[PDB]
């Protein structure tokens, strides 16, 4: 079975500012909910936006019963996993399960994008959402000076959506510790540092995230262009 | 002395490397290079602002000069080299070869289709240059940077906090930089695409200056719709 999970747990807060007249949240819900096979598309916010939330798609004519509106965690992947222990909590995880993972603040993504992360997640399970690097990568221990400069072509900007296998990814998240999950930039990398392979998808230029008022003015930018 | 080096190479095509004059295309009514260059004319403390681009462009971006009237005396058109560091090259051999170079001089090189460059940036650039020897221009990395070396799988995930996307101008000293890249291989030639990689390759510090979110590179035509945003908008 198939599941969405949107990640909404983030701080009015980003995803819920207005881009053309209709909340950014809604922008990305919108392009979950015209993918029929998503048994559930849970939505995961702070406990005091929850009703709130719920309101807007109110507001929004939005009723489609696959919905859920659930409490978020303290850090991102603590996000994810809720998300998880809220579905094996209510239906339980079937062997063949997969969840779509997707920020919230990323309303530019495609239906392409989303059925590779769903096959991808089915074939391979573990999958991230990538393009290539648009500027070449430095490193630095100091933020002071270059440490290391790599190789440009093996280099990818991370996108989402990230989707895997649920079982998979409660397992591996389940191995790691306390600390090791305090570096984690992202969920992929449980997999990743679990030594299981995570594939790649293509993303698109234009599949940004919105978190600085420069975005927004991309993302105003992206909508009336029509991209 | 300060001297510019404006890289005018163009951008290369996925398939056959082709370039293209991404730096002619038009933004809001002028040319991304005149964006650039008008940025740089700002700086009064260039000896020299060196325009390097293929033999092919040159008279294209003489012409383009006159007809947006950019008539400062210290703008010179030179034809570039076989890549982006033989171009570099180009352009400090003919600072040698003209005024002849200082332990002093720096010169900072830049994307000639970054044109939202700041002042802050150039003169950041140039007093780390003078101090330092050697800058690249970079960002905090905002998204997760993730490696693969086969385009299907991942390979690692390094730590975010330690991760940037490095852009341009970058400045170096000029005999240091010269130095540093007479220290490197014919076959170390073909790797570098980086300016300040040459540096750190041949174990020379280079400084972090911080850029902008804007500072976008114009390579593409959704890069083209935003940089038209940018712009009207500040
Ligand atoms: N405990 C958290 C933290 C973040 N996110 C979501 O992950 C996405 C990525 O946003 P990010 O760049 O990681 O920043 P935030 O943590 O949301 O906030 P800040 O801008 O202060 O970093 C956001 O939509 C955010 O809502 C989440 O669901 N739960």
């Amino acid at each position: 079975m198939k599941y969405a999970g949107i990640l909404a747990g983030g701080i009015l807060p980003k995803q819920f500012l207005d881009l053309d007249n209709k909340p950014i949240l809604i922008h990305t819900l919108e392009k979950f909910i015209l993918i029929n096979d998503f048994e559930k598309i849970i939505i995961a916010t702070p406990q005091q936006w929850m009703t709130h939330t719920k309101d807007t798609l109110r507001k929004f004519k939005i009723s489609d019963e696959r919905i859920e509106v659930i409490q978020g965690g303290s850090d991102r992947n603590d996000t994810i996993m809720n998300i998880v222990k809220h579905i094996e909590s209510t239906n339980g995880i079937n062997d063949d399960d997969v969840i779509v993972t997707h920020d919230a603040v990323r309303p530019f993504l495609t239906h392409r994008i989303i059925k590779e992360n769903i096959q991808a997640a089915l074939e391979y399970g573990a999958v991230d959402t990538v393009i290539d690097a648009i500027d070449t990568i430095v490193t630095s221990k100091d933020n002071q000076t270059i440490d290391a400069i790599p190789v440009r072509n093996e280099m990818y900007q991370g996108q989402t959506p990230q989707s895997f296998n649920i079982n998979l990814l409660k397992e591996s998240y389940a191995q790691l510790s306390d600390e090791q999950k305090s570096i984690l930039s992202d969920a992929c990398k449980i997999i990743v540092e679990t030594n299981k392979p995570v594939r790649l998808v293509k993303g698109e230029l234009y599949n940004i995230k919105v978190t600085t008022p420069y975005d927004l003015k991309v993302a105003n930018a992206i909508i009336r262009g029509g991209i």
